[PDB]
């Protein structure tokens, strides 16, 4: 035993110092467990929610911010929206419009305000809830791997037939049914496999099949180019009736034909109407936004 002490020492010290290496690795795995976690639960009694949800929204001294410690990106943002009329948001590049299209789903911390919709603040209502019944796109197509079952309708929520109609909407069903894999065709790790706009209809087709009259439309025009544009717009708002538009919009003629432009600067509405009677003034930002 004595003999065998000396190999047991040193086996100790090196499997002790590589212990302590890999105990490393689960300390960090610990430290991201640490990370907190946003409420799902949801204030509103999940049966008090009515069974379908929406377009009309209501918003009131709303002031949002990313972080407690920070400057508000909004600072008292207060605009009543119709029921299916149409809203381009505009505004100078730093006054913090894209926090706008993120304020409908809780991801911005409302500090101040209230955004009823239909009588029901989202704030009260669950996170799953509010954001399986609402629509957005952002500006990059981000396209996931697997069919277009799966990018579509993920789900399965929806029926196949339902989903034809769905992907006709976006054009690309000429693509679609031209691709080997009929419906069942492959998007590789970012749709690699189509091109920018292809991409970006597909992220249009995919947020229709959710069928909700909310629709926002968060600057997709900016990444695209105007000829895919054009038709783009016209085959949303053809598909977009009956269903409420707000488009947050870098470029303000695509929100030219929008019923009201609302105009922000540093977080303030400064112009709330229709963009012809804004138009007719020469001195509003809007116009110069236009011109320029």
């Amino acid at each position: 035993y004595a003999l065998m002490v000396s190999n047991y020492l040193n086996w100790m010290v090196r499997n002790l110092a590589d212990m302590e290496i890999q105990l490393g690795a689960v300390k960090r795995i610990h430290a991201l467990l640490k990370t907190e976690a946003e409420s799902y639960e949801g204030l509103l009694a999940p049966s008090l929610i009515p069974k379908n949800w929406p377009g009309k929204i209501q918003i009131q001294n709303l002031s949002v911010r990313y972080d407690s410690s920070l400057k508000p990106v909004l600072k008292h943002v207060n605009a009543l929206i119709s029921p299916g009329q149409k809203i381009g948001i505009c505004g100078r590049t730093g006054s913090g419009k894209s926090s706008f299209s993120l304020a409908f789903f809780r991801m911005v911390d409302m500090f101040e305000g209230r955004i009823i919709i239909d009588g029901i603040d989202i704030a009260k209502l669950p996170l799953h809830t509010l954001r399986s019944r609402l629509s957005i796109i952002l500006q990059d197509p981000v396209l996931f791997s697997g069919t277009i079952r799966f990018n579509l309708d993920p789900e399965k929520k929806c029926s196949d037939s339902t989903l034809w109609e769905a992907l006709e909407i976006a054009q690309l069903k000429l693509v679609v049914k031209a691709l080997p894999g009929g419906l069942d065709a492959i998007i590789t790790e970012g749709g690699e496999n189509f091109s920018q706009g292809q991409r970006q209809l597909f992220c249009l087709a995919r947020a229709f099949v959710r069928k909700t009259s909310i629709f926002i439309m968060d600057e997709a025009t900016a990444s695209i180019d105007m000829a895919t544009e054009n038709i783009l717009q016209k085959v949303v708002m053809t598909a977009f009736a009956d269903r409420t538009v707000v488009t947050i919009a870098h470029r303000v003629h695509t929100i030219l034909s929008a019923d009201l432009v609302m105009v922000l600067k540093r977080g303030a509405i400064l112009e709330f109407d229709k963009p012809e009677t804004l138009l007719s003034q020469k001195d509003s930002v809007f116009a110069s936004f236009v011109r320029a």
